[PDB]
């Protein structure tokens, strides 16, 4: 499968996401099956974040959690895991920005951050930084 078909199919799968973990499984399996396209596919995730509603952004945050869990179940250590770890505070800024959406999404982003932290995708400093971002954006 070439990068273009990979992106096209993955974007369609991302369109299926909802709050349920059940909806996040198939896009996660695809992303992993085509790890060779990780850069393309990771950019698909950010494309959907940038143009998505706050509801869509939150569901992508859940998907990111599901993706990381499945990566770990597959015995992977880098790839998506390193990209998500590096970008964790950016992810928080997108899903829970300054203003009222930060308050509306704070508990849901906290749940994901705790999950990523417990599974050692993010370290203590990152978790502390990301949690402080959520608090700042909940309060203002």
């Amino acid at each position: 499968m070439d990068p273009f078909e990979g992106r096209m199919t993955f974007l369609q799968l991302l369109g299926k996401l909802n709050a349920s973990q059940f909806s996040q499984i198939k896009p996660a399996q695809f992303a992993i099956k085509h790890l060779d396209l990780e850069e393309d596919l990771y950019s698909c995730i950010w494309e959907e974040l940038e143009s998505g509603s706050f509801n869509t952004r939150v569901n992508i945050m859940y998907f990111v959690d599901t993706l990381c869990e499945m990566c770990l179940k597959n015995g992977l250590t880098g790839g998506y895991l390193n990209m998500i770890s590096r970008d964790i505070c950016k992810l928080v800024q997108n899903v829970a920005p300054i203003g009222a959406a930060g308050a509306a999404n704070a508990p849901e982003v906290r749940k994901v951050l705790q999950s990523l932290h417990e599974k050692k995708v993010i370290d203590d400093n990152q978790y502390k930084d990301a949690m402080a971002t959520v608090e700042a954006h909940e309060q203002a």
